[PDB]
């Protein structure tokens, strides 16, 4: 619907208004564990071209501080093709970002994405996505959950335990009527900082375009994608509406 789109768009042009009350997770320090670091700026960018009610997700990269190893900085975040849901969304594969300048010496971290409903761990879809990304690559990657809601926005960082990934391994396409065997006690809590001391940049896709949500035809999951250093589009910009062609060949 052409007035569905258009009240969608709207309802996103004060997404940043929740930027004004800022909530981040907080536990007893674990000396034994990383602590993630998040540039304001990154934050902020990410929910101005995020959805009201879809999940938008997207991976992060960095690597560690000056002053201590164990702190790891958010120095760049990857926004990938993706078809996002309510309560759900379908990533593309782990991008090959090694042909562009300033990527070496950038490790994988995990990644981020927002989500309508306020929990206390990873979600059943949460954790079929976590492990079809990170099952046989990366197990100690991590998981920022941003519970956007009307007047502000949340950030909780998890770990996925063995346990997590074995059932998430059983749970390879998703739809959630399911969930039968999932455990709130799959995820464990991640140490998460904000910090508008440090900043950050966004890699796109070459063809700019990431929210195929409205595009299901030409998205390819599996698909071989390219990527740039550049500025993110929102998710109800024109470039991620449908459009048609005859052909003649």
């Amino acid at each position: 619907s052409k007035n569905e789109w258009r009240k969608s768009a709207i309802a996103n042009t004060l997404l940043y208004l929740r930027l004004k009350n800022i909530y981040v997770s907080a536990d007893d320090f674990v000396e034994e564990q990383n602590v993630y670091v998040l540039p304001k700026n990154l934050l902020k960018k990410f929910i101005e071209i995020s959805d009201v009610k879809i999940q938008v997700a997207a991976f992060i990269y960095g690597m560690s501080a000056k002053d201590h190893p164990k702190v790891k900085e958010i120095k760049t975040v990857v926004l990938v093709p993706q078809l996002g849901h309510v309560g759900s969304v379908q990533i593309s594969n782990i991008p090959d970002i090694g042909d562009l300048p300033d990527t070496e010496g950038l490790e994988l971290l995990g990644w981020i994405h927002t989500q309508t409903e306020e929990l206390k761990f990873m979600a059943a879809s949460e954790v079929a996505t976590h492990s079809k990304l990170f099952a046989d690559k990366k197990r100690d990657c991590i998981d920022i959950s941003i519970f956007s809601t009307p007047g502000s926005v949340s950030l909780s960082a998890y770990n996925l335990t063995d346990e997590g990934y074995q059932w998430g391994e059983e749970n390879k396409d998703i739809m959630n009527v399911l969930s039968e065997g999932f455990e709130p006690t799959f995820s464990t809590h991640a140490q998460l900082l904000l910090s508008d001391r440090i900043t950050g940049n966004f890699i796109i896709p070459s063809g700019n375009v990431w929210n195929y949500t409205f595009m299901g035809t030409a998205f390819n999951q599996e698909g071989d994608y390219n990527f740039k250093y550049g500025i993110p589009l929102e998710f109800y910009n024109e470039m991620h509406r449908p459009v048609h062609f005859l052909q003649f060949s």
